């Protein structure tokens, strides 16, 4: 009984395999205007966190302030946000950024005494969805090139760690990737 | 590996235990205008259609014309539909109607080859799904008396399938219950 297979499923077949196609034009499209205006560029992969405690924030900001929403997404309907990563004041990327909802429903799982599931519990599913969201994107046609999935366990408490900077890590990787092969 | 218990539990988590308690009320308030209008009255339970083919039509009318569109219903955002049951041209009943999506996944997925997810798959899993959901709303508070489930497998082919009789079946069967009870 793992509830992170049908959750994984549901979450590529209902969301992400119908919305990723006009991704890449929509961000072209956008991409023309913040070239011309602030001579930046948004990267063309969807960045999906995938907090392994699934605590998913209303709003990106709350989880780092170092992350600030910049733009919504204009449509090719979905709404998407466009966020700039910044260091020391200074913004040092952009990205379409956002949580992979079905860990909310994990969440509450854990919180829902009838279902008898644990926060240990919770951690396995929700590393087993990443895992099989993994798998799924591997097979699938032209959506891995697509998007990107950011994994990541906070620590325990009380350590240095910025979702900003896991971010930027995996942008500066995309475009080394990008420029070298 | 069984998608259905993940799409039940999200289904659930996420969309059935957040509407249902708002339902008793907005079905009441709308049962005012319609008794003094029409002299009817609206079930107060959401019946949830399961068709175990997996096939979710647009709009419920294509898959029966006896079923008819009659109001949306109004809230205290979500979007429910209220369907008169037609027989013989005559209004038999009346009811918030609406298929359970978890099931169009399943449809997709075995229309989606790199699944490996066949028809039979699709049946099985259609099935568990309806299974783990009766669970669910059973140990859940007073939301399983909120809803009522409608599962049906149509036939081989060129038998005598009608969905409004089934529904007719179910809300019969409950004012039997409520009146006997
Ligand atoms: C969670 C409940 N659930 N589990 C399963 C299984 C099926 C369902 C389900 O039926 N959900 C649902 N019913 C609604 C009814 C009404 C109404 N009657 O008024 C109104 C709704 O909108 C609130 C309803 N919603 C929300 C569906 C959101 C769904 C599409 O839109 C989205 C838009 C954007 C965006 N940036 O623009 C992001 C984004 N992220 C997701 N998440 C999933 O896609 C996902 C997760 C899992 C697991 N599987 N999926 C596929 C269903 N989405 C969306
Ligand atoms: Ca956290
Ligand atoms: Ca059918």
């Amino acid at each position: 009984f793992n509830v992170a297979h049908g959750l994984a499923w549901s979450y590529y077949i209902g969301y992400l395999r119908l919305i990723l196609p006009e991704l890449q034009a929509r961000i072209r499209t956008y991409n023309q205007h913040y070239n011309n205006l602030l001579r930046g560029a948004v990267s063309q992969r969807l960045y999906i966190l995938l907090p392994l405690d699934c605590g998913v924030p209303d709003n990106l900001s709350m989880a780092d302030p170092n992350i600030r929403f910049l733009d919504k997404l204009p449509q090719q309907v979905y709404s998407n946000s466009i966020y700039e990563l910044l260091e020391n004041g200074q913004r040092a990327g952009t990205c379409v950024l956002e949580y992979a909802t079905p860990l909310q429903t994990l969440f509450a799982m854990s919180q829902y005494s009838q279902a008898g599931f644990s926060r240990e519990d919770r951690l396995e599913q929700a590393k087993l969805f990443c895992r099989t969201l993994e798998d799924i994107l591997a097979d699938a046609p032209e959506s891995q090139n697509n998007c990107r999935l950011i994994a990541y366990q906070e620590p325990a408490d009380d350590s240095s760690f910025s979702l900003s900077q896991e971010v930027l890590r995996h942008l500066r990787q995309e475009e080394k990737e990008e420029v070298t092969v």
